[PDB]
């Protein structure tokens, strides 16, 4: 398939800007209709109510709902959809021609998308006592590292999946495989951070409104939607809130390379931002029923509130000891002294639990004193030139080899620093060093889980864990501390 | 019944320490057994095991589990509990002489506890869609009023409840009905404060360690346990974690005074403290099946979760105010003003929410700006004085009167105070002013709750809102700030 593979890569070259909310086509285990909602007419009908039901698809739009699924369902279809904001809709059931049918709705720009879903009888109380089980089971966790292991157990056990991962977003949207709970005899995936360009922006936002994305076969046909624009307004159908949509097939390609044909992903919000994802992957096709897939989306609705939840309150007990560090630090700072910055020397480990970092470099006069994990000294007093000749109090930069071009000889060592200094002129300060986040990251050819590891290595050189505001205000806090002696000594 | 009154009185008299773990006696709605865990020994049998299976219980103690449940449900006994911690533990029926019964088994002091709760065929899929519909309206909620609402109103459309009432602890232990879901023709009760002395510190750890308590009828006979005392250990029986436990006299004597006969708690616990209650009341008996102690359990353990993450959503939420408030203010610190302290008497409304108050008073040598809500300012001048004469800087206390005598002259003004002052000698500082808590609680004979707003009413005199961290905080963060300023104009 020249001519196919050549076209493929078209859509590699611009996968950034694909529409993904208008694919034109829905995936086969289900149909879809669009109907106005006075009348219920046709409007876009899918082509696979060909191989079901049996009905021509190039005549059927433009007919009532009536005529394709029965004068009852039709009437049942009316009352449910009379003014109902279509947000709480019981599960309903249809049976026509001699196939079982769930029917879900929504509401797209002035028009009903019906679809119905089909459901196996191959495929079809104690959900009921395993949903309490796994909610104590969440409760009982104390560390947010427990608290993913213990999700991704039991939602795995629910699901069965052969394998469950955890994703967390970083703050350069970059993201990272925090938990995994995956079959015996497949490749292990922690500690594998893949770029914000694999997840593009349309998919995000997709996700931060949908909560819950399946994909019941990689390699599947797209069925498309007939005709291909909605007559009412002259444009294509926004897929965005349906389950039957298309996947692309750059994502199906990467599935495929991965191993995994079915895949069911839980979206993960806080505060309205996309925090992470729960990506169940299965090697053979499975379909997931309605009652696996309200228990799976109650797992994210927890697991969102119980992550904010205990996220706060991390970060409160974080800081805790920054007001701690702060105020044990202001007592050494008139203590038995000259300068102000020479008391800070005497406990160098105190310095950099402070604000988080591996090395500390207090410079006084014509002496630099250089601790933990730092640049050379004559870096250390090259670099404090230029990083105060902005005048500001204290300087923040999470990237160093941005701004300042000569950092680039020490992106392992010192990536981001933070600073400090007083008005008084003799040379004078502290800085912290921290070092890339590259480093820290140890992980076991066009679309694989390998290939994005070396894109973000490449795409996240010299760049350090941006400085929290904590970690800005206990700086800025102990410059004040360290201003308040300083200048009292101007007295005597 | 003058025998039973006056020994009814003496309960009264000493209800903070009667022992509530060890009431000797169970509700009648089921039976309760004591098993040695190797052999299933009887020790402790109830007295309704004669009205029901038609055994005498004098004789019944000292022989094993078989003689008086059969041999299948004794083997099914011994297998459920062969080392399982009786932690998960499904849901087991029995049916002897032609009952129903279920079993719910924990252990307590090397003794199996097993309780036969009784299921009426008479009380006896929606469900797993419902705990759907409930998770998603309570992720849908923004504030935490809106929450409150939204969970009164799904837990009484579940259970059907006649009252729905949340009850949130305060910082003294005070109690606050802060939702209500009700039935019509019914007294109302939000905006009820009781005091912590209706609910005793035994009956809190209780709550802290169970989920769930169910009272199905008020007006019900203590059944005993014979033997009184366990054979093993020559003790009451510890029931501190069985349903199957009695209630207090003097709690069935206040349900019936409110005109409720079933009750249903469930405790709502974040961080391992009480924070509050979920209380349901039926003005005629009712009974709870399994299938709905779980879906009520789960509400709790959503709710916690679900109000910890928005609590300390607001804790940021108001104190990034309380930063920017702060660096607002520095900036008038220096504008024009020969005092320190004259400056932010320009603009008092952003001095009392910056801390939260009523009133602030600004002092300055032989003259005092009085602002908002506050005492006269004789009375000011002289509060000054003493209040500094410990030489704390910042001196806080939500009841005044405990420690300044004179201070209940003004017990509706100014109850709590928030100090500031600098090492100067002439008199300066700021005083904020925070009113009782009394003033703003406005709700429409022995045990009734409008007896404990009278004694609430009384036990919180002269007390405020405590200070929060913050509070404390934005005042010694601008103590500092005003010293700055005022101790950089010695230099000049
Ligand atoms: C520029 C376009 C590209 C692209 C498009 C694309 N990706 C997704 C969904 C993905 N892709 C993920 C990539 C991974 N990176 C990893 O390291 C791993 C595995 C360890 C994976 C799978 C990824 C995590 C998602 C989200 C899935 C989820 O769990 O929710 C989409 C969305 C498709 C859809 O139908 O939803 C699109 C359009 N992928 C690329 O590789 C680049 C070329
Ligand atoms: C000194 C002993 C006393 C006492 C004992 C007692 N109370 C409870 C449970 C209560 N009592 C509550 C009191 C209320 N205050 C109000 O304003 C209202 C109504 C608006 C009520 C009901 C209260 C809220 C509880 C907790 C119930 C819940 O919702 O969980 C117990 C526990 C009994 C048990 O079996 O659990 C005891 C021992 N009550 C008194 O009034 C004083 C004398």
């Amino acid at each position: 398939s020249q001519l196919d593979k050549d076209a493929f890569e078209v859509l590699l070259a611009n996968c950034a800007d694909e529409p993904i909310q208008f694919p034109g086509a829905i995936q086969p285990h289900g149909l879809l209709f669009t109907l106005k909602e006075p009348e219920l007419t046709i409007l876009q009908v899918s082509a696979n109510v060909q191989s079901v039901l049996g009905k021509v698809p190039d005549q059927l739009a433009g007919q009532t709902l009536d005529c394709v699924l029965g004068a009852g369902w039709a009437e049942v279809i009316r009352s449910t959809s009379a003014n109902d904001s279509l947000v709480d809709v019981p599960r309903l059931l249809m049976s026509v021609e001699g196939v079982e049918f769930e029917a879900l709705l929504h509401r797209s720009q002035e028009a009903l998308v019906l679809e119905l879903e089909i459901q196996d009888k191959a495929a079809q109380s104690e959900r009921t006592g395993n949903m309490g089980r796994m909610l104590r089971q969440l409760h009982a966790a104390a560390d947010l590292q427990t608290l993913y292991e213990v999700s991704v157990r039991e939602i795995q056990r629910m699901t069965g999946y052969d394998r469950v991962l955890i994703y967390r977003f970083e703050e350069e949207g970059h993201g990272q495989v925090i938990a995994e709970a995956s079959a015996p005899a497949m490749e292990l995936f922690n500690g594998l951070f893949f770029p914000a360009s694999d997840i593009p922006e349309q998919a995000r936002e997709l996700y931060r409104r949908n909560w819950l994305r399946i994909i019941p076969d990689a390699n599947y046909t797209p069925v498309p939607l007939v005709p291909q624009l909605r007559p009412d307004t002259q444009q294509q159908l926004d897929l965005s809130f349906s389950t039957l949509r298309s996947v692309s097939p750059i994502h199906c390609q990467y599935m495929k390379n991965m191993g995994v044909l079915s895949s069911m992903s839980v979206s993960l919000i806080q505060g309205g931002k996309l925090w992470g994802l729960i990506s169940c992957g299965h090697r053979t096709p499975l379909y997931v029923s309605h009652e696996l897939r309200s228990a799976c989306q109650a797992i994210g609705q927890v697991l969102s509130l119980q992550i904010s939840a205990m996220e706060a309150l991390e970060v409160s007990r974080q800081r805790e000891t920054k007001i701690q560090t702060l105020q044990q630090l202001h007592q050494m700072m008139a203590t038995s002294d000259t300068d102000v910055f020479d008391g800070l020397a005497q406990q160098p480990q105190l310095l950099m639990d402070l604000v988080g970092a591996t090395g500390v470099a207090i410079i006084e006069d014509r002496q630099t004193h250089c601790y933990g994990n730092c640049p050379e000294p004559s870096d250390i007093r090259a670099l404090h030139t230029w990083m105060m000749a902005g005048g500001e109090p204290v300087y923040a930069s999470h990237h160093l080899s941005s701004v300042y071009p000569p950092g680039e000889a020490y992106q392992t060592l010192a990536s981001g620093v933070l600073a400090m200094s007083l008005p008084k002129p003799v040379d004078n300060g502290v800085i912290w060093f921290r070092p890339e986040v590259k480093q820290s990251v140890q992980w076991s050819l066009r679309l694989q889980p390998r290939t994005s590891f070396e894109i973000w290595k490449v795409e996240m050189t010299g760049i350090a864990t941006k400085w929290s505001h904590g970690d800005v205000f206990a700086a800025n806090d102990l410059r004040r501390s360290a201003l308040e002696n300083d200048l009292a000594r101007q007295v005597s």
